[PDB]
């Protein structure tokens, strides 16, 4: 499944939501499409 934009992913473990190309950032823990 997915996770949101604002949403706590895993700096670690970047997986988010693949099917919206969200990438989770590391630093800052949340997923981020274009910004």
């Amino acid at each position: 499944g997915c996770l949101g934009i604002w949403k706590a992913c895993n700096p670690s473990n970047d997986q988010c939501c693949k099917s919206s190309k969200l990438v989770c950032s590391r630093k800052t823990r949340w997923c981020k499409w274009q910004i």
